[PDB]
């Protein structure tokens, strides 16, 4: 069989019902595991997540003084590597999200705000996301130009590490780049590659997710810039990443895909890309190969998939 799909925007709301209901922020070794108040704060973000229907504006929250804290930690100190270590592409747009959506050291980012400009760049529109999603589901969003992310924070006793994504990270690594058109058009072919595919083909799709849009690297005219969301939201590997020590290998899906990576400690290589535009074009080739009795086409004229 075909495992299900949605095929129109609106369905994306099924996938509340299929997330991992037990939060990493449950476990002892969480930083903010045995603060009552995180807990319950964190709590607060999943309902908020939980009853989030598409086409609704996405609930504004007033963020409390700590957590305001650090943000400010966290932009501050990743803000200066931008100009040296970010793709054009980053640096570009950042100061448009400074101006419009309220990005600055006191004050974080609402949603629906950065929703709302997402869609004026690429069409891409932001979903709050409860707990964790399958790697089919967030994948599938995609292909909408749907992005799930967090509205929660990180505990505040640790500012620069986090377990899980958090705000910090959706907003300062992974926005930036679905400003962009060439990026956006990558991001939904992942996404359209993804659906109704076997899920040992979803594994490989979710690898190569985490080598281009979470730790990509690209070549810019004769240097390479990082525009990967895992390393644009993280000061220690940010730095690393374009320093000698990683080892780089070109973007060759057949082998990225394949590829092993570690969740805890800095990659010891990165795949990089020539552009967005190549990415897009190498994957439109992959999913030529994943065994799918059919094949699917966004009309974005009306928010449907349609499958061929
Ligand atoms: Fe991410």
């Amino acid at each position: 069989t075909v495992p299900w799909f949605p095929r129109t925007i609106q369905e994306l709301d099924r996938f509340a019902n299929q997330i991992l209901s037990y939060g990493a922020e449950l476990d002892a070794d969480h930083p903010g595991f045995k603060d009552p108040v995180y807990r319950a704060r964190r709590k607060q973000f999943a309902d908020i997540a939980y009853n989030y229907r598409h086409g609704q504006p996405i609930p504004r929250v007033e963020y409390m003084e700590e957590e305001k804290k650090t943000w400010g930690t966290v932009f501050k100190t990743l803000k200066s590597l931008y100009k040296t270590h970010a793709c054009y592409e980053y640096n570009h747009i950042f100061p448009l999200l400074e101006k419009y959506c309220g990005f600055h050291e006191d004050n974080i980012p609402q949603l629906e705000d950065v929703s709302q400009f997402l869609q004026t760049c690429t069409g891409f529109r932001l979903r709050p996301v409860a707990g964790l999603l399958s790697s089919r589901d967030f994948l599938g969003g995609l292909a909408f130009r749907v992005f799930h992310c967090t509205q929660y924070i990180r505990h505040g006793s640790k500012p620069m590490y986090t377990p899980e994504p958090d705000i910090c990270h959706e907003l300062l690594g992974h926005v930036p780049l679905f400003s962009d058109r060439s990026f956006a058009q990558f991001s939904q072919e992942i996404g359209l590659a993804s659906l109704g595919a076997p899920d040992e083909y979803i594994e490989k799709l979710a690898t190569i997710y985490w080598f281009t849009v979470e730790f990509g690297l690209c070549k810019q005219g004769d240097s390479i810039k990082a525009y990967g969301a895992g390393l644009l939201s993280s000061f220690g590997e940010l730095q690393y990443c374009l320093s000698e020590k990683p080892k780089l290998l070109p973007l060759e899906l057949e082998k990225t895909a394949i590829q092993n990576y570690t969740v805890t400690e800095f990659q010891p290589l990165y795949y990089v890309a020539e552009s967005f535009n190549d990415a897009k074009e190498k994957v439109r080739n992959f999913a030529a190969t994943i065994p799918r009795p059919f094949s699917v086409r966004y009309d974005p004229y009306t928010q449907r998939i349609e499958v061929l």
